């Protein structure tokens, strides 16, 4: 059911790394205007790893309230530990989340069974649509397209966001499922042709930046508008690539605050982007037409 | 300052997973008993990350209390907050811990000056010696040998536990730290050479199961005796191999089983060693004469 632009939101925070929640009331209303179709909030983008556990319901209740049902909101309830992904996937449920996004066990490196059982057991837990989440680079492990497909075939299992950017992969996932469980892009570079290929949509970095452009990608995408696709996109591929220049979300927070809609505050062990990294962000932005 | 065979012990669970007193208990005499110089409390191979809040403090205290200062104990006390990471480094000195160990931030990826701050903000707040530890494939994130150097100038920074089995570099590291702060094995099939070539000891997984054998070899590591040090770890060269056959700590939480001293308790998203790896391992340890 969800499709088109999902944007990744970041947590907007004060100076002194406080949620900054007139920003953030500010920026939901924002994407919903520009045509953003979904929010997942407190997903990595949105420093899931560095806000408390009530900071994150209250990150989800807040973006709740302010969408007030116009758009789907999907909770990122992910943990390495399947007890505590239930406790926060239950406690999405429970907030009125449409659905959680659930990435895979980090570090500690289960093995294929291991991300079976513990997605299985979540969805046994909690009675609410959950969207796997496979970013090998930065959990160090794999969920792989055979494990996919399994548990897909579980009730409430409704999605994988696919973060490889291997796009014959991804078709291969997608072939495999015919129609079992969606399939979303996590790589913006690649998310277009994703979406040409059958994905059904894109859990999106570039689309805080550009709400409006990334709506238009993923509408021609779906659409199956080839060369539509390819000329949007075009437009701001660059960006694809400057918000990856130290590891998201530090430079897309940057990139926020040089438009004027959030303020510099990030939790560490993230920092600012750095100094030297600045002016070819702005300049990335302003040949964008964004600034 | 700690030095020799310092294992990373596992924390013994009933078959529902809870935490086995006892069976801790047992261990942690025996590991004293067999020569083991120091223990790891609640690191990677403890499972860390599926233990709570509470059951970290209380593993810690468990192991203190039964070593009764015979040997050091180190906390592991990383997350991938630099917030948490603080309660946690505080929470062990308030234990009585020696030390704390401290993974990188896993998954969210800082960059190395983020690692800089994050491990010097943790020093700043807490007196207690720390240890770093670089384990790449897991965290995402590879702390840089010149970022270890850095670090190790900042006062209550005094080692790193370098898990890369990469021995030039590790070697490298040791030669550019001059004795500013310990380097520790992060890898057993490695251990022997990185001692032979200036390392402190090895915080160790085989150590689980063979602790005299392997304190035994690093003491004659670490004396710089490297025909004994070779001859003492051919003896327990498989075991190295085959107790990674599925991610840590899987198949060391199975051999201890197979050995009498633990139940088969493990906590999800990690999963008992699978059926087919099993008869290998019991051979494995036959042939080591563990059992
Ligand atoms: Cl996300
Ligand atoms: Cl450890
Ligand atoms: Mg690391």
């Amino acid at each position: 059911t969800i499709q088109g632009s999902i944007v990744a939101i970041v947590t907007p925070m004060l100076k002194d790394g406080g949620v900054d929640w007139k920003s953030l009331e500010k920026l939901v209303e924002w994407h919903i205007e520009q045509g953003t179709n979904s929010i997942v909030a407190v997903g990595t983008t949105g420093e899931a790893s560095t806000l408390s556990m009530e900071e994150h319901t209250q990150v989800i209740k807040e973006i709740i309230r302010v969408a007030n049902k116009r758009i789907p909101i999907i909770a990122g309830t992910g943990a390495n530990s399947t007890r505590e992904a239930i406790e926060l996937t239950k406690a999405a449920k429970d907030l009125g989340a449409d659905a959680a996004l659930l990435v895979t066990p980090y570090y500690n490196k289960p093995t294929q069974e291991g991300l079976y059982q513990h997605y299985k057991a979540i969805a046994e837990a909690v009675e609410l649509p959950l969207i796997l989440y496979n970013v090998p680079g930065r959990t160090g492990v794999d969920l792989s397209n055979d494990t996919a497909v399994r548990l897909a075939e579980i009730p409430n299992i409704v999605g994988i966001k696919d973060a490889t950017g291997d796009v014959p992969r991804g078709k291969a996932l997608i072939d495999a499922l015919n129609g079992k469980m969606a399939v979303y892009s996590g790589d913006d570079e690649t998310a277009w042709e994703l979406m040409l290929l059958g994905a059904d949509g894109n859990i999106s970095v570039t689309a805080n930046i550009a709400p409006k452009a990334m709506s238009e990608v993923c509408a021609v995408a779906i659409a199956k508008d080839e060369q539509q696709a390819k000329t949007l996109n075009n437009k701001i591929a660059n960006l694809h690539n400057i918000l990856f220049c130290e590891s998201n979300p530090i430079p897309v927070k940057w990139a926020l605050h040089e438009m004027g809609l959030i303020d510099t505050g990030i939790r560490l062990p993230l920092t600012p982007l750095a100094e030297q990294y600045r002016e070819p962000l702005r300049n990335a932005l302003k040949d964008a037409g964004i600034i």
